[PDB]
């Protein structure tokens, strides 16, 4: 009996079928680009303000007093869910009065408004905030919406991995690509919220699905050293790139239907990938379907131009491959010891912790100062320096004081933000790309530190449990946004405690540099 990698190393490590193979899997991760963060510009706030019919027979000087006065950020501005009274006000415009000449603003009755807002179009044209009105007592469905968004890419972590194994791994991909798209345009003609909610969930539920599906197919096909940087820059950047040009699209389209087509498109676009990406032939011979095997390896030898006669391969040892032990499936095995039991809930909280600030700078940035775009694509931006950067990292530093670094620069110069005098408010924009270039480094480590630090019988598993623990963190990461409102720093002095407490917590972990990576758990290394 032979290995798969051995009976395959023939193809060589490089050339034009695994390059092809290799820049189209990571192109089919772009659309997961802008798919992933739109929620940014699909339901974002503007400023808004009671709605004043203009039936009410209000003079001028009225109409430009209709609504008290709050002020915000050491500044006056309307307040954008409270108005007086509109009847007691026609009352004294009928009457003669006038504001301040014969009425004390200050002790008015007020009310909610009663007649709708009126959301400015000084930078979006319209959202699903002013859609249906997502404002004062309804603000809560603004971030909700992207929690549910998150749980449908939880649910699809769990759902995908079975189908591609009981289905394939082409056809999972292309159905979920499908499906991710076609939902994405269904939701245009979504009548009322309801159905906008709903849609938006199973567009998460495919995307999730598709993501891991390309990865899945790409991690097996490519050779063990291409593996590797396929599976830490490939992706990756190509994922940076669809969110750098997410902000680009939102900047010349305003309209929230208008953006989810320009999105749609190139996920049809994508399709054109069915004729040149095979199916996995390792999976297939888990299926035990040896010929189509046996035609892609020739046809992937045939475009390197490999002569492949009988004497450096024969389908005979391809019907005769060793198969790895089956790695243990109980979760018991991760809590019955001490050691690994204690591994496992630092990674859980490592993993959580770097997911929910990721994903909270991510979606924090409309809060920024400057223009909205310009922030946009500058927090896209940092993160092809922060892979490159954890890639350079990971081959020739060990990870502990790697992670333990990244981490410490990401949370401490969140909690500067609050020094920052307004004069000088874009050092603050500063800070949070900085900020966002640590997460961004520490979260590609990860990926890599706990598949080390896990012994191979349940190392898939571990892996498992600790990216779950991530995504179940990016639920929350809306949220820490929505605390935005009732005080401004509050979310960055969340993030930068949190953050800092992760990296004291990193040095804890055991050191995987440069020892052989364990078999067993008895072999895993201990705990600090
Ligand atoms: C930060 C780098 C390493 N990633 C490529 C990792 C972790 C975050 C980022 C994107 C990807 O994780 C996801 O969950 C993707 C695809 O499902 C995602 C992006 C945007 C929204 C939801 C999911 C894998
Ligand atoms: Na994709």
């Amino acid at each position: 009996m032979r290995d798969y990698d051995e009976v395959t190393a023939f193809l060589g490590e490089w050339g034009p079928f695994q390059r092809l193979i290799f820049f189209l899997l990571s192109a089919s991760i772009i659309p997961n680009g802008f798919t992933g963060l739109s929620s940014v510009f699909l339901i974002a706030t503007p400023e808004h303000r009671c709605r004043v019919p203009d039936a009410a027979n209000l003079s001028s000087a009225w109409r430009n007093h209709t609504v008290p006065l709050r002020l915000r950020d050491g500044r006056e501005v309307p307040h954008s869910c409270r108005r007086y009274r509109l009847a007691t006000i026609a009352n004294f415009s009928a009457l003669g009065l006038e504001p301040g000449r014969d009425v004390d603003l200050g002790q008015l009755e007020q009310e909610s408004c009663l007649d709708g807002w009126e959301f400015s179009q000084d930078v979006y044209l319209s959202t699903i905030v002013t859609e249906w009105n997502l404002v004062c007592e309804d603000d809560w469905k603004a971030p909700l919406t992207i929690s549910l968004f998150f749980v449908g890419v939880l649910l699809g972590s769990f759902i995908s991995g079975q189908l591609s194994d009981r289905f394939g791994r082409k056809n999972v991909l292309f159905v979920t690509m499908g499906m991710q798209t076609g939902f994405s345009f269904l939701q245009i003609f979504s009548k009322n919220f309801e159905m906008f909610v709903v849609l938006f969930v199973l567009v998460g539920m495919g995307q999730i699905s598709n993501y891991v599906a390309a990865f899945v197919l790409g991690t097996e096909i490519l050779g063990k050293s291409v593996r590797i940087i396929f599976s830490t820059l490939g992706v990756c950047i190509f994922y940076a790139f669809g969110y750098m040009v997410l902000p680009l699209f939102a900047y010349f389209i305003r309209d929230w239907r208008m953006l989810l087509v320009a999105l749609t498109m190139p996920g049809v676009l994508c399709v054109a990938l069915w004729w040149f990406i095979p199916e996995s032939p390792r999976w297939l011979i888990s299926q035990g379907r040896f010929e189509e095997a046996e035609v892609i390896i020739r046809k992937a030898a045939k475009a390197n131009g490999i002569v492949v006669p009988s004497t450096i391969f024969d389908p005979s040892e391809l019907q005769d491959l060793s198969s790895k032990k089956q790695q243990s499936h109980n979760i018991l095995d991760l809590l019955r010891t001490w050691n690994i039991r204690m591994v496992t809930i630092m990674s859980i909280m490592l993993w959580m912790t770097i997911s929910v600030g990721y994903f909270g700078l991510s979606l924090d940035t409309p809060n920024l100062h400057g223009d909205i775009f310009v922030n946009c694509f500058l927090s896209a931006m940092v993160e092809v320096p922060a892979y490159v950067l954890a890639w350079l990292l990971l081959q020739y530093l060990p990870r502990r004081y790697s992670m333990a670094t990244a981490l410490f620069l990401g949370g401490s110069v969140l909690l500067f933000m609050q020094l920052v005098p307004p004069d000088l408010y874009y050092l603050a924009t500063v800070l949070v790309m900085v900020g966002k270039f640590g997460v961004t480094a520490a979260f590609s480590m990860v990926y890599v530190y706990t598949a080390e630090l896990y012994p191979t019988v349940v190392r898939n598993m571990g892996v498992g449990v600790s990216s779950t623990a991530s995504r179940l963190g990016s639920i929350l990461s809306p949220y820490f946004v929505y605390l935005g409102a009732y005080d401004r720093f509050l979310p960055y002095i969340l993030m930068g405690s949190l953050t800092i407490l992760t990296a004291i917590l990193t040095l804890f972990l055991p050191e995987s540099f440069g020892t052989p990576l364990p078999d067993t758990i008895d072999q895993m290394l201990r705990v600090k």
